[PDB]
């Protein structure tokens, strides 16, 4: 069964980091493009980015330049690396093996935590 298990957010001031972690088991996870989702109390689920099985990389506007994806295939694992935080970041983060930004069923159930419990990411305003 795809199980994922999020990991390395916290509570940090605008303009701190992070790096996220998931760690997927029970699929090809090579094979599959993964995605991080965020949903603060009362947005969408939205997609923030996305690395395809080929290595490529999709950036939500708002994230371009301080955010950045990548795949360790050995290990099973999806990161996102968190620059320039800001308090419109706040949410939980989830992964999944989806990549689109269309809310649709598949994207809602990943911000309901269907796939895996998220982790979460809150930026304080100075």
């Amino acid at each position: 069964q795809v199980q994922l298990v999020e990991s390395g957010g916290g509570s940090v001031q605008a303009g701190g980091s992070l790096r996220l972690s998931c760690t997927a088991s029970g699929f090809t996870f090579d094979d599959s493009d993964m995605g991080w989702y965020h949903q603060a109390p009362g947005n969408e689920c939205e997609l923030v980015s996305a690395i395809f099985s080929d290595g490529s990389t999709y950036y939500a506007d708002s994230v371009k330049g301080r955010f950045t994806i990548s795949r360790d295939n050995a290990k099973n694992t999806v990161y996102l690396q968190m620059n320039s935080l800001k308090p419109e970041d706040t949410a939980m983060y989830y992964c999944a093996a989806a990549t689109t930004t269309v809310a649709s069923p598949p994207v809602r159930h990943v911000c309901n935590g269907y796939w895996g419990q998220g982790t979460q990411v809150t930026v304080s305003s100075h």
